């Protein structure tokens, strides 16, 4: 998944049947709970995963601070997990034990225990019951980028950055339990790997050429190079700083030539392309600000509205701001946090 994504989580509270909450959610991602304590089993766990894309599975932890404990319940979740996914979940929200650095101890066993059977090891939590419970910057230390907090402002079912958890680390963000769980992506996943690039970058009088291995060289097509989409013109050289329709859409490829994915800046203005590239228009929020966006017979705008209280101010491209807000009731655009 990548910023911005959404998933679902589910446990037995869920049922048998999550087709429906998956569809109103727009999205197959899922992590579902695969167990609690050392006794207990999401008895739904089959049927959510067959009609689901799981991108890891949850345990709801009752350890407390008992480190040996941690252990025992690590490894009945680790002998339940039914495939390969790229991330387990330590649910540690209830039970904790008076010594918050027994709890944090706790935790990191049971993270570590994640790690080594090959699996990315995530702690899930709220920020209160997390401030009075554990060392969270502990977990980070070993775990970085590890945490995915739940920070539901008023809990209606929407994504309001207005109550966005504010801690280091967060990778996902349940915003609303209502009518389910809903949560979003802050950071893509790790792609922990050596690049091939098959072939040598040569800089020249007119800009960048790649020379593949066998000599030839990309024209007139887009060609990932290290991981990375390129597109390169007529004469070999891929564009740079550049807007790009591509059957029927439109890429932006940034100064360095790779190819624009989420806001890219070009100029002064921002533009949201997709994790496909390609760009996206109509109203898509950042954070607090909202922006409308069009590409009309190849015209790019970016209208910005700039959120001040309980109003947004469209901004002239002159940087002036309206005396008075252009709105106070949010359009129900894409919602974007990263």
């Amino acid at each position: 998944v990548k910023k911005n994504d959404l998933f679902v989580d589910v446990s037995s509270h869920n049922g048998y049947d999550i087709t429906g909450i998956l569809e109103q959610m727009g999205t197959t991602n899922t992590i579902i709970k695969i167990s609690e304590s050392t006794t207990y089993l999401n008895p739904c766990l089959s049927a959510q995963v067959e009609q689901s894309n799981p991108i890891g599975f949850y345990h709801f932890a009752r350890f407390g601070g008992d480190v040996a404990e941690a252990e025992r319940e690590a490894q009945f979740f680790l002998d339940n997990v039914p495939m390969q996914v790229k991330y387990l979940v330590l649910d540690y929200q209830d039970d904790p034990s008076g010594d918050a650095q027994a709890n944090t101890n706790a935790c990191l066993r049971f993270m570590q225990m994640i790690a080594d059977a090959g699996y990315k090891p995530i702690y899930y939590s709220y920020k209160p019951f997390t401030h009075d419970n554990v060392d969270y910057q502990q977990i980070l230390a070993q775990f970085p980028n590890s945490l995915w907090i739940a920070g539901y402002g008023l809990n209606d079912g929407t994504a309001n950055f207005e109550y966005f958890p504010s801690m280091d680390g967060i990778r996902w963000w349940q915003y609303s339990s209502n009518p389910f769980d809903k949560n979003i992506v802050l950071l893509d996943d790790e792609e922990d790997d050596k690049p091939k690039t098959a072939g040598t970058w040569k800089q020249d009088s007119k800009g960048w050429w790649f020379r593949r291995n066998n000599g030839s060289f990309p024209y007139n097509k887009w060609e990932k190079i290290g991981g990375v989409w390129y597109y390169f013109d007529s004469k070999g050289y891929c564009l740079t700083s550049e807007w790009l329709k591509d059957n029927e859409k439109w890429y932006y490829l940034k100064d360095n030539g790779a190819m624009a994915t989420g806001w890219v800046l070009v100029g002064s203005e921002w533009y949201y392309m997709d994790d496909s590239g390609a760009m996206v228009t109509g109203w898509v929020k950042y954070k607090n600000n909202w922006y409308y966006m069009t590409n009309e017979r190849g015209n790019m705008v970016s209208n910005e509205f700039i959120k001040s209280g309980k109003g947004w101010y469209f901004m002239n491209t002159n940087g002036e701001l309206a005396d008075n807000p252009s709105f106070t009731k949010e359009p129900d655009g894409l919602i974007t946090v990263a």
